[PDB]
This record gives structure tokens, sequence and C-alpha cells, in this order.
């Protein structure tokens, strides 16, 4: 919900411009339990919106020139319902540029504009984050010791940049290595990173569905001494298997959360979570997006459930996730990948002690290079403009 009382009926969408920004991860990402090398190259589709002679910038997906043509001339007020929530039809395309615009216009950070009761006025926003970049980077190595040292040094690269919590890909034995050896390698890797991370470092493991229940129990038992904070997508979500898993964990006093929800999720996943089978929901920060997450976060909060938006493959979402924490009480972590996108200055954000310090600057606090984005729009993007209707 957004305070819309300051939005004049005068204010209309005057222009929508679109461009793909390009860049690179700090370290090339290898395989995961289900698919191959993710690589080093990164892109972010951005829209620059002009309303009342002022621009906002943000992630935009599922928007064609034709789609934007129909929106030119609409009143900003008409894009919201009276609750202050951007209408469904505009979310994936325009929520981010619009929220960025409102922030620049009101001179406030988005988190301030969507702040829930759990977050009081004037306060610095500091959000937990974890390093998500620990992919299967060891598949060229035969020697388990060598694989562990490689993965440890990778974790160390993040540690030196202020990461304290690490999500480690596992499920090597599902597709990419023989099952027995792959699972042994998974365990050695996780034990190795936990050592580098220290006792206070939270460790998450993500199998990308490569396990079954008995493999999951074997791996958890081997990691009973590890500060394992959550297990994510051990196998495609299933209420019976997750009930058994939770009972098994309880009897052993092993305090590991169950996380799921990315990709093609079960339509019943939220029901299953309310029954205590899944603890952390992980729908993506871009699709279904920020506005949807505000609505979903409220609901999950009411049930004592936890929110951890998936972010991978879109650098912009990392910064978006930060702001969302102000609106959702049981926000867990920003999923962090070290990415440099040309023309997208994220300098205002700093990583310290396993947390991302969100700047108090207008909008999403990301400073876009107006000159470069104009060049990109002209060269490889598009513009739609004019005035109102129809
Ligand atoms: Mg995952
Ligand atoms: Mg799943």
């Amino acid at each position: 919900s957004l305070n819309i009382t300051g939005i004049q009926s005068d204010w209309k969408v005057e222009k929508i411009e679109f461009a793909k920004l390009t860049g690179e991860r700090a370290r090339s990402a290898g395989a995961n339990g289900r698919i191959g090398v993710h690589g080093k190259s990164c892109t972010v589709d951005i829209a620059r919106i002009t309303i009342d002679g002022q621009t906002g910038y943000g992630s935009s997906i599922h928007m064609t020139p034709e789609w934007a043509e129909d929106v030119i001339g609409r009143r900003l007020l008409d894009l919201f319902d009276d609750r202050g929530r951007l209408r469904e039809a505009y979310r994936l395309q325009l929520e981010y540029p619009v929220l960025d615009w409102l922030g620049q216009r009101q001179g406030k950070p988005v988190y301030d504009l969507v702040s829930g009761a759990h977050l009081e006025t004037g306060a610095s926003l500091v959000v937990p984050c974890y390093d998500t970049s620990l992919y299967f980077d060891d598949l060229h190595l035969a020697d388990e010791r060598a694989a562990v040292a490689l993965m440890q040094e990778e974790a160390m690269q993040g540690y030196a940049k202020g990461q304290r919590h690490f999500k480690i890909k596992v499920g090597r034995g599902g597709r990419h290595m023989p099952l027995w050896e792959g699972t042994k390698r998974d365990i050695a890797i996780v034990r190795g990173i936990s050592e580098v991370a220290g006792p206070a470092g939270k460790i998450m493991i993500d199998a990308n569905n490569a396990y079954n229940l008995n493999l999951t129990k074997e791996v958890l038992a081997a990691l009973s001494d590890v500060n394992l904070y959550w297990l994510e997508e051990a196998f495609h979500e299933d209420e019976a298997l997750y009930e058994d898993l939770k009972e098994w964990l309880g009897q052993r006093g092993q305090n590991v959360l169950i996380a799921d929800g990315e990709g093609l999720a079960s339509p019943h996943l939220i029901e299953w979570a309310t029954r205590g089978r899944v603890d952390v929901l992980q729908y993506d920060i871009i699709w279904p997006g920020f506005t949807h997450w505000m609505e979903l976060g409220e609901k999950l909060d009411a049930h004592g459930l936890r929110s951890a938006p998936h972010c991978y493959g879109n650098a912009y979402g990392i910064y978006a996730s930060g702001h969302l924490s102000a609106a959702v009480r049981n926000f867990e972590f920003v999923e962090y990948d070290d990415i440099t996108i040309e023309g997208m200055d994220v300098s205002g954000y700093r990583i310290e002690n396993g947390e991302i310090h969100v700047p108090a600057t207008p909008g999403f606090g990301i400073v876009f290079d107006d000159e470069l984005v104009t060049y990109l729009i002209n060269r490889s993007g598009w513009s739609e403009g004019h005035h109102h209707h129809h």
C-alpha cells in the first residue's frame, strides 16, 4: 500500500523508454543440480518513465512498444487502486520505474514509502544478505580435497567483500556426477565452507530438486555439526515428504528451515506452509514482483511465515529486495550476487558484516547513467511518447 494523497490528477505518463543494460558477474557461475554453466554475462531490461516532466528508472519485463503506446497519457492515479496498490496489468512492466518515480518526486526512498509498522520513521535500513554465488565450480576437479579448497577460496572472495552467510549449491549427484561420489562431494564442500565462514556464519544449501527424501536425510545427518540455516528445494515440493522431513528433523533437534517456491511452484505451496510443512517462501522479486510481494508478505506475516524473494539472473532485483524488507515483517535475506551493470551505479549500497546497507536516497537509490541509457535507447531500445489518449 502506498500513500497516494499527494498524487495530483494532473500527473500523466508522458513517455516510456526501454533499454537492455549489460554487464558481468565478478566470478563466472558454474552448474547447479539441474542444468549447466550459468556463466559471467549479465543483463537487465530497464524502462525509463517520464511523468510530469520527471523520470523514474526500473526493471521492466513483458513490455512491448505496443503495450507502452496504450499507457501514454494515463493519469498516474489511474494506475493504482484506492488501496495504493499498482494494478495487476501494470506491475511487471511498470512497478519499478513508477515506484522509483514516486520516490524521486517525493524525495524519499521506496522503503520509506512502503514502510510497515515494524519499521519506524528516520531509521537506517540494514537488511541481512547472503552470498548466492557458490555454484558447482569444482566439476573439473577429481580430487575432493582440491574441490573443497576451490570452493573455500570462492567463499573467501565473498567474505573479503563483507559476506558472512553463504548459500551453497548441492545435488552434484543428481545429474552432473555419479550419485554416490556427487553426494559425498556435496557434503565435503558444505563442511569446507562452514569452516571458512566461522561459527556465526549461516549456511544454506540448495539442491535445485536433485535429491529425494532419503538423500536429503543422509546429507542433513552428515551436516548435523554445521550451522545449516535452511534447506531449499531438496526435491520438488510435496506436502507428504515435507511433513515426514519436518518430523524427522524435530525428533533429532535439528533446527533447519525448509525453503521453497521459486520457478514453477506447486499451486498449493502456501497452503502447505500454513500447515507447517514449509517455512520460507521464495517467489521471485521480478515475477510476480514487488507489489505482489507486499500483498503476499502481509499474508505470510499473519501466519508467522517467512519471506525470502528469489533473485538470480537480474541484478536490479537485489536492490529491490532490500527495499521490500521495510514492508514485510518476516523478511529473511537479500539473495546477493556480485554484479557490475554498465550505467547502473549501485555505490549507495554497501555490504558490511553479512548485511546490505540500503541508502536513504530517493527512489531505489540506484543512480542510472542518463547519457548511456539515452544512447542505449536510441541504439538498441525504443521510445513511446506524445500526450493523453487514446
Ligand atoms: Mg534456489
Ligand atoms: Mg520448489
